[PDB]
């Protein structure tokens, strides 16, 4: 995959900070 990805959800990103921005969810 040329872009990232949320390697958790399963989702696309070319930003590794945004991706990493949305590991935030991953909390709890
Ligand atoms: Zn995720």
């Amino acid at each position: 995959m040329r872009p990232y990805s949320c390697s958790v959800c399963g989702k696309r990103f070319s930003l590794k900070h945004q991706m990493e921005t949305h590991y935030r969810v991953h909390t709890g």
